[PDB]
């Protein structure tokens, strides 16, 4: 149960590593199907550097750009918002790619979700047409953001029994080797005395045998 059965955690584990590659995978396929995201993620790719560059150098961008840029880098885990800061992240050696690869499951429901929508999505100056005019770059982003936040909003009791079987058999075996001390220690005091009784038998053989000898002489 510890070498043949206990090994099941390697057989019943074929799920934690196999079926796991099915969890994230399954949501990935149906993620690139509901137009919404695709429709935008395709416009996020076709973005000239002529646009993303000028914005990077901009010192004080117009609100319609500030919001668009703040919302995107914010969803990437960047709780930051200060322009001076989010500016650098605009041309990081992974940012432009960190968009289309946005895991639609990292859309933190508590804040990230209810924030991007109540903090940008529904803003008088955060509309598709409005932003696009300020820059054809940060423009498609609101089309991607309104695709992520808007979309995502529409998406263990058997193995633990192995800890009850593996443990009951590991603990049980833990008392069987401790019981050996009950037989070896028991025999410990046995071998010491079983030996002494032998000392007498041997030593007595002399006194008794030697007497049959001496008695033979005295009698004669």
């Amino acid at each position: 149960k510890q070498k043949d059965a206990r090994e099941l955690q390697v057989q019943l584990d074929v799920r934690n590593k196999e079926i796991a590659v099915q969890k994230v995978k399954a949501y990935a396929d149906l993620e690139k199907a509901e137009p919404a995201i695709i429709e935008a993620q395709e416009a996020v790719s076709t973005i000239k550097k002529k646009h993303l560059d000028e914005i990077k150098s901009l010192p004080k961008p117009p609100t319609p750009v500030k919001l668009a840029m703040e919302a995107v880098c914010l969803m990437l885990g960047g709780k930051k918002l200060e322009w001076a800061d989010i500016r650098k992240k605009i041309m990081e050696p992974n940012f432009i790619t960190s968009i289309i690869n946005y895991d639609t499951k990292k859309m933190m429901t508590p804040k990230i979700r209810e924030a991007i929508t109540k903090g940008y999505l529904e803003d008088p100056g955060f509309d598709y047409e409005t932003v696009n005019r300020a820059s054809k770059a940060c423009g498609p982003l609101v089309k991607w953001a309104t695709a992520q936040t808007y979309y995502s909003e529409i998406l263990k009791l058997k193995q633990d029994e192995i800890v009850a079987t593996i443990t009951a058999l590991e603990k049980s075996i833990a008392t069987y080797k401790e019981e050996y001390a009950t037989l070896i220690r028991e025999t410990e005091q046995i071998k010491t005395e079983s030996s002494k009784v032998k000392n007498k038998v041997d030593r007595s053989i002399a006194l008794l045998d030697n007497l049959n000898s001496e008695r033979g002489r005295w009698e004669q």
